[PDB]
């Protein structure tokens, strides 16, 4: 229910022992990919969508809509983490990745239960969900490993921070609140994933790890902005 | 707009003269509409009403419901064809065939607001996926005109229930959406039952007032426990 | 307050001693009765007067004027038990009749502490509740003893069963809130009437009893519907 | 609309130039009116108007109250009548006959909405009754004056009352029809203001304010103990 | 910020050890003036200022702008204290003075640091409260000691009448709500300051005073008036 | 009550007469300054002053006392601008500092006659605001003409951006909308500014503009996160 695709502290072995969740240092890869975007994510706030959820009268066929659109999101991404363990040629992202992987089929309990969605075939995805989709796979099965780790961050930190912004906007007793709920708090798996990719940071071209941050990013904004066009 | 009316443009052939008219007091669809009533006032009951009513439904239950109502409109769908395949006469043939198509239109929306391709991508809950298997069983298994018996519950139960919650559900309330949607005529049910009638020497009563009962009573099941998550 | 006009189990003497409460059989003439009438329960569920105490916003005006007149009925109720004890066919229902008759003197209290009313004569009632009042009275007067359970059975049995629908439809801080703690409940006024009806089951026509019991529940209509035309 | 005034058409006869403007400042109106400002104050505190003003009033305290307002309005009627009867001065003799008369049209609001027939067939409480016997008292045992001082409390205080709460109550709120019902221009009460100015020097004032201080007071013991139920 | 000029019992010393907070004797000449401007105070009440104060819908806008007014308004006062202590020719009533001066001081701390404003002379005071102060410099400055007493009344005792008026009226959960706790409770300055007059009531015309009194009386209605109109 | 210190039609005279109030082009100054402080802005949204004034519950003595400070702080502006003027490095940007004056000028006029503030002296402001307004005047009369354009940017946009960002989290109903009415629309006077700095871009150090900005930028934020602490 807690939206979080972190690996927990049980799973944190073999190479993942030492792996930490501390909010990575200011001059990390995290950071400077994350404030790039920000003008973005102050868009992701102005949409419909999250007017409606600060508000509580985000129309509960939007919210739906979108959460089938995000059931095929995450059992596509479970897929290409899958995929990133298999191309990956260094054994602590093999295991990362694997460890990823399972926090999403965790994760995913809630779309096959609660949302009765068996799998991605199963859905019509729209457009923009889906282009975000196959950009995602791409990286996954085309492009170096750490880079896998750059495209999956926004969906982990942007949600989280959207949470945290719009907390002292959404009331307690609103119909939304739980939004906040769910999805607020201390973005764990987000500083977690950082701090793997920032021991690759070496290994990769960072504007093109920009390049591709900033297109995830636009995604979710794109996402959210069709979500409450019904 | 839910209605899987046959509309005025598809009553072709033996169709033509098929109405939409209230079902006369004797007509076998008030028996059976009457004696499952308790029943309906019990749909009114749940959680799930008491929340559309008050605008606080939790989203999560209404879309969760939603979805394994389009697995039940899918299947709805392939029944009524599986029905018009296997039909009696022709009249039945052309009705069902109508009423298939009626869902088709509607079932549109399931496809593109809600993103559901097909029922095998869905994993049904315990009590819509008996309910279905109910009514496949009716369109397979019984004679044709039980086929308008088992599915005239839910063509009427929702828009009673939407015109009985429409003056306890503020205009400017989340959910006032479901009354503007569900209600209103229930033309779809009155022109379905009217063909019903027509039938209604070829079958027997006591069997259709029991398969009309175990439908609705299937509603109740299906909505007592969308809210339970 | 609570409106109730069963007998209490201090009152369960003599011919009385063994009158239960409880549910009645689902093959009860009881069950009967209300089955046939439900159509009619549900189109005071769909009354101005239900819709307003479920939203807090009915007249005070509409609720106050409808409550004088529930006075004269009860008023003329009690008497109505009165006289069915002076024809009664046997002891049992003399008894029966005559304890009745005390319970509505006991809740009449109300009308005369708290809405300051003195007796039936110093109240001009409405055409509907005159009308069904004087139906009451002519059961009473006029047909046979168990006949005088069937008609009396609606008021005993709808209110609580209005209530208890309404419940989950009537926040707890609504001003009308109370309608729903003073008549909802178990209704085991109804319940013990609908025990005595059913030994005498066979001493009536179900059809008359039927016809009687419609006329009544067709007054509670009737008299919901015209309270809020003011 | 509450209103006791003598409409224009029955101001007849000797009644013809009665006014309805506002009395003079240095009338007896305001004299008994201006010592009393307290009590009507004290009125104001009353959980009654703090009910009225918030929308949250029992509507069983409300209704309570206006049965004992119908007990209290059907004797004020015969009070003027036994005023009119006890008059030897032409001109209030017709001034309480037409009085009788303005308060017999208010009172069918209470015959035909409320449903009660008379007095004698309600119960009154404790300060109802005491306050309707006072003024039963002053109409039949005191000078002719004397009945317009006892009798303006009740003319006055409800629409000063709702002229005062009406900024301090909601338009769409639950008692708002109160204001609209009782508030405007107080014609009746300064109609009979006009009236007693004439006999102010054929009465003691002093009595007159100790009169019409026991009314005032009156009515906030009415309205105090009108919501403890 | 809780609104009294009461002088505190640490600073009853000298001449004014005995002072008394009580409230006045019914035939004392606090009450006497109170009692003649009821009908100024109930207007007071029928102002939009207050009535935005209960419904917790006065224009913020309105409430700062007044509140900067009573600042000029409250060091203007102080300074009229002092004049009048200087003007006494009668001892206690130089140490009442003084010492209301401090109270005003103490008070006036709230318009130097929650406020920003430094001296009246920085403010630009609508007619009204411009005009209300004169009338109380003239009244310091210019006539016998113990009116001073009877001018500054008003303010003194309006406020907490009024807050202990409206408190019923005004949710405990409403913006300006904070109005009724700093304003209400028992009138102790007021008390303290009708008992010092009263000793002084002899020595003054009371007609003169009714006149004094009955001036600030409609100043501040006028002020209250004017407050809304921007 | 409009919040603009644009320079209107009728006083684009002179050497102003071709001055545009049109978007900046993306390649400007004027963007570079402001996406470089898209951090603290959105911070300043996550002030309590500005989630007060989207739930309507800001404290009414928070909001008052700030604009008091904020009558400080235009009136001080008012006086850099004559300054900047009378400095001038050449007869156009002369002309532009007399003509924004005369903006604030006519903008004053809410805090003489509203809020009835009669000159900065008068007031005694706090810390923060202090600090920001030494800071301008300190930019005004020491460094290069231009320079004033950018260190007057932040108050002119942040406002308006701010503004347009909670509009559709600040119900129209709401006590404190009256915020966004006067304070959002079209930035015009921002623009205006904008496009004067564009055409001297070349005659200053970027990197000084950055720093100039980001301080003002961090001086509304100290402000605004100062303001509900009383
Ligand atoms: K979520
Ligand atoms: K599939
Ligand atoms: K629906
Ligand atoms: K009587
Ligand atoms: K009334
Ligand atoms: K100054
Ligand atoms: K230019």
């Amino acid at each position: 229910r807690k939206r979080t695709f972190a690996i927990p502290a049980s799973r944190l072995t073999g190479r993942l022992t030492t792996l930490k969740s501390d909010v990575p240092a200011a001059d990390s890869l995290f950071w400077k990919l994350w404030n790039g975007s920000l003008d973005t994510a102050v868009q992701v706030l102005q949409t419909d969508y999250f007017k409606g959820i600060a508000a509580g009268t985000l129309d509960p066929n939007a919210y739906g809509s979108l959460m089938v659109q995000d059931g095929y999101y995450c059992f596509r991404g479970r897929d290409d983490y899958a995929t990133a363990a298999t191309c990956a040629q260094d054994e602590t992202l093999r295991e990362f990745f694997k460890a990823k992987a399972k926090s999403y089929d965790e994760y995913n309990e809630t779309y096959h239960q609660t949302w009765h969605l068996r799998e991605a075939s199963g859905l019509i995805p729209g457009t923009d969900i889906k282009d975000y989709a196959d950009y995602e796979a791409y990286v996954a099965g085309s492009l170096a490993s750490p880079y896998m780790c750059v495209v999956m961050l926004p969906c982990e930190y942007l949600w989280p921070w959207i949470a945290n912004f719009l907390d002292g906007y959404t009331p307690t007793n609103s119909l939304y609140r739980f939004w906040i709920e769910w999805n607020g708090g201390t973005p764990n798996g987000a500083y977690q994933m950082g701090n793997m990719l920032e021991q690759y940071r070496d290994k990769i071209d960072e504007d093109k790890a920009v390049e591709i941050f900033n297109t995830a990013m636009n995604y979710e904004l794109k996402v959210f902005t069709s979500s409450t066009i019904l």
